[PDB]
């Protein structure tokens, strides 16, 4: 009815000649997930190099609330993005999330509609038995991530409506 199309790429260079070396093996998956119910997205980042997971960071992408309307009514998005970031430190729910010395948040204003977030996990020092239990971040499968590979839910994922970059 319609039809569909693909790409391809490949690179051409010469053979590594050099006289320093890293042995710092650091991969970075990058799983589009769908749309959320209707309106929100997010991706999910996937920090590996084994068979093990490092690093797990949530992104977010989606429209504002009518709630955050009326400030930027008030004021506008100039000072908006501030009032948002200044709303974290005052959250207590991200204040127990921010004990971990292997959690960060950040959140920006994309538009005066519209706002990103990104939840980040630093598995080698994040305390998973806390990090499972965070009002926040009960949500998630923490502890339902860890008891696989870093590679095998990938294929799950895009078995489950998702897809990668």
């Amino acid at each position: 009815g319609p039809a569909t199309k693909t790409e391809k790429d490949t690179l051409q260079s010469a053979l590594p000649v050099i006289e320093n070396a890293e042995k710092n093996t650091v991969v970075t998956k990058t799983l589009v997930l769908p749309k959320s119910d209707d309106g929100s997205q997010q991706t999910q980042t996937i920090t590996y190099k084994d068979k093990t997971f490092l690093s797990l960071a949530i992104q977010q992408k989606r429209p504002v609330s009518d709630e955050l309307k009326t400030y930027i009514d008030q004021h506008g998005v100039e000072e908006t993005q501030k009032a948002l970031l200044e709303a974290e430190e005052k959250d207590k729910s991200i204040i127990e999330a921010r004990k971990l010395a292997g959690f960060k948040l950040e959140t920006k204003l994309l538009s005066a509609t519209e706002l990103q977030t990104t939840t980040s996990f630093d598995f080698q020092v994040l305390d998973v038995k806390k990090a499972s239990q965070l009002e926040h971040l009960k949500n998630i499968g923490l502890e339902n991530l860890l008891k696989n590979e870093p590679s095998k839910y990938i294929s799950d994922r895009l078995a489950n409506g998702a897809t990668e970059q």
